C-alpha cells in the first residue's frame, strides 16, 4: 500500500481553535476512511455541524488496482497527515500514490 506524497492544495484560511467544525469535520472523514473501499473507491459524503459551524463535504478515492484493506490502510494514512500537511485549514485536497482526499465547508 502505497502511501508517498503527490500533491496538496490548502486553504489560506484555518479552523480556528476549538472550532465546533473540528468535530463533524472528523466525524465526517471517518465516513471516508471506512467506507471508500467498499462504495468504490471513490465516495463522497458530508456532516452537517452544529453551533453555528458549517456542513462538511467531502471525496475520497482509492488506487483501484489496490485492495480494500489497502484502501483504508491509506486513506486512515492520509487523516492523520492531512491536518499537518495544511496546517488546519478549512478545507483541502491532498493527493498521496494511492489514495485521495478532499474536504471543504461547502459542496463541490
Ligand atoms: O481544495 C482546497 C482549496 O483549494 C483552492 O485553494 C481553493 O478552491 C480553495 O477555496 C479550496 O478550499
Amino acid at each position: 500500500a502505497n502511501t508517498a506524497f503527490v500533491s496538496s492544495a490548502c486553504n489560506t484560511q484555518k479552523i480556528p481553535s476549538g472550532s465546533p467544525f473540528n468535530r463533524n469535520l472528523r466525524a465526517m472523514l471517518a465516513d471516508l476512511r471506512q467506507n471508500t473501499a467498499f462504495s468504490g473507491y471513490d465516495y463522497k459524503t458530508s456532516r452537517a455541524g452544529s453551533g453555528g459551524a458549517p456542513t462538511a463535504y467531502g471525496r475520497a478515492t482509492c488506487k483501484q488496482s489496490i485492495s480494500q484493506s489497502d484502501c483504508t490502510a491509506c486513506l486512515s494514512n492520509l487523516v492523520n497527515r492531512i491536518f499537518s500537511i495544511c496546517n488546519n485549514a478549512i478545507g483541502a485536497r491532498v493527493q498521496l500514490v494511492d489514495c485521495f482526499i478532499q474536504y471543504e465547508q461547502r459542496s463541490f
